[PDB]
């Protein structure tokens, strides 16, 4: 943290943040969501980290170089240490990326190594080669070298993600799946795990061995698992919570902006809200059915009438303001909603549905007041505009992600937030074989368009191919785009250090401080 001259600090430097739900895990190779990544950034530190404005910056690596965008060499700082006092070395990174790649780990982010194109990843994921064949090596204790199968100019931008953070081999091997318990865990970020009570709280405390510990100010941070956005706001205003989660309640948001405007933070955010269709299950394997659902949803009503928080109506998966995005707005987005409705009813009529034998299916969402209200509105709109019936179902966060990976569903609420600011952070998740692909979408034409983006050494061709890939996804109606997010949350006046400028929202509690009050 960089405390401004003249600022008076509180005697007690403690922070309480709401985290939306109970995390899937604290193991960097077993996580996939926002709540999980929020705690991971405080505990495990990879090669690079985001600074307070979101720029890729030095983490364990203090400097790095590349040869032809294919061989990347990272120089690790000599004083990087784990919470037990042992040095962080290049051997820790070799072990960790191999564990991520190994199919026996079954990481939801195994494909992150495919996105960065590390040598031999496809064969390792398929079981044809051992994980020790991965294109990474330690040249010495402080030098980590990565080899790619093709030139990737933006490779270093990927390295702030939790999936490529180091894990402690000795704890993993001795305790197996219990390595993350407080008595066994070892961490290398600014904080250490103090307490963990499932469905109550996660408490972290300063790690005195962290290399940049002299600049850390907050001594303790608590993360809570509150899924009701109303309850989060209530406990913030009562004084218990210093920072809410970034999901705001429809019941109170308008009033909050009038009552405490300076505490209501609303900033740009690279995420898309959509309804994920299970593309491999009838009758959702029929493009006429997917297209009807996509067109019949009224984005103006949802965005401006129901939520009214500043989100923008969506027509694509990748947000149009992503660095490198130059997307073409589909002609169906320009029509009236009436014209969209007629096209949708005609398509369902062609697919065999009638008044006596309508289309009926499930709409799954993760427990939340906001997602429930949005799903109710969508159900009503689809009933009125298209004559379809839906059954809403809620599931806890960890269970919800598992259901989507299994294909245990019909249609599901969904969000995707960028891991790095480049269109492939989104597009790579729709590749036929991606570990992040919960749409269960497989298109040879889509896969080829993305493969061609790193076969050219040019950005205009690259951006044009990304636009064509979005057109292919839209043509097939793989998903139902709803809105591009704004990042809305409440932050007390005494919490310093949060700029609102990072469009990925990669906060580190080591950068915050409590002003005397
Ligand atoms: N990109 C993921 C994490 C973003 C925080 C780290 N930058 C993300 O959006 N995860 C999703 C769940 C993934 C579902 C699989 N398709 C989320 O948190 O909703
Ligand atoms: O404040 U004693
Ligand atoms: O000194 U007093 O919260
Ligand atoms: O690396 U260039 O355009
Ligand atoms: O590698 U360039 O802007
Ligand atoms: O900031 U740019 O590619
Ligand atoms: O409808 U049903 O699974
Ligand atoms: O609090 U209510 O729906
Ligand atoms: O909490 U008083 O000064």
């Amino acid at each position: 943290a960089d405390v401004p001259a003249g600022v008076q600090l509180a005697d007690k430097q403690t922070l309480v943040r709401n985290n939306g739900s109970e995390v899937q895990s604290l193991d960097p190779h077993k996580i996939e969501g926002v709540p999980e990544s929020n705690v991971s950034r405080d505990l495990f530190e990879g090669l690079l980290i985001s600074d307070v404005e979101g720029h890729p910056s030095p983490g364990v690596a203090e400097k790095w170089e590349n040869k032809d965008f294919k061989v990347w060499t990272f120089h690790l700082r000599e004083n990087a240490k784990w919470s037990d006092g042992t040095p962080v070395t290049a051997h820790d990174f070799v072990y960790s990326w191999q564990r991520l790649a190994d199919p026996n780990t079954a990481s939801p982010y195994a494909s992150y190594l495919q996105y960065g194109h590390i040598a031999n990843i496809d064969d390792i994921i398929a079981g044809k080669k051992p994980a020790t064949d991965l294109g990474v090596k330690a040249l010495d204790d402080h030098t980590f070298e990565v080899t790619l199968s093709e030139p990737v100019p933006y490779f270093y931008k990927l390295l702030v993600h939790p999936s490529v953070s180091p894990v402690p081999k000795s704890a993993v091997e001795k305790f197996g799946d219990k390595w993350t318990q407080p008595a066994n865990i070892v961490t290398n970020g600014a904080y250490k795990l103090k307490n963990w009570v499932v469905n109550e709280r996660i408490v972290l405390e300063r790690n005195p061995q962290y290399w940049d510990n002299a600049k850390t100010v907050i001594n303790q941070v608590t993360y809570l698992p509150i899924s009701s956005e109303v309850t989060d706001v209530n406990r913030y205003r009562s004084g218990e919570i210093d920072m809410t989660y970034n999901n705001m309640p429809i019941e109170l948001f308008q009033k909050l902006k009038k009552e405490i405007p300076n505490e209501v933070r609303v900033d740009p955010y690279l995420c898309t809200y959509y309804y994920e269709i299970n593309n491999q299950k009838a009758p959702f394997n029929d493009v006429r059915v997917r297209t009807a659902l996509k067109l019949a949803l009224d984005r103006d009503i949802i965005v401006n009438k129901v939520k009214n928080q500043g989100d923008l109506p969506a027509y694509s998966y990748t947000p149009p303001y992503t660095d490198g995005a130059k997307l073409v707005e589909p002609e169906w987005f320009k029509w009236s909603q009436q014209k969209r409705n007629e096209e949708a009813k005609k398509l369902l009529a062609e697919a065999g549905f009638t008044a006596d034998k309508p289309l009926t299916f499930d709409l799954l969402y993760n427990t939340s007041d906001l997602h429930k209200k949005l799903a109710i509105a969508v159900a009503s709109i689809w009933k009125k505009n298209l004559g379809v019936n839906v059954n809403l179902e809620n599931q806890e966060w960890k269970t919800f992600l598992d259901t989507r990976h299994q294909g245990t569903f019909d249609v599901a609420r969904a969000g995707w937030c960028a891991d790095y600011n480049e269109p492939t952070s989104f597009l790579n998740t729709m590749l036929s074989d991606s570990s992040n692909n919960t749409a269960h979408y497989k298109s040879p034409a889509f896969d080829k368009l993305i493969a061609d983006t790193l076969k050219v050494a040019d950005d205009t061709q690259r951006s044009e191919l990304y636009a064509k890939a979005e057109q292919q996804l839209d043509k097939d109606s793989a998903i139902v785009p709803v809105y591009y997010y704004v990042n809305a949350r409440l932050v007390k006046p005494w919490v310093g250090g949060y700029t609102g400028k990072d469009p990925l929202d990669n906060i580190y509690v080591k950068n915050l401080y409590i002003i005397k009050h």
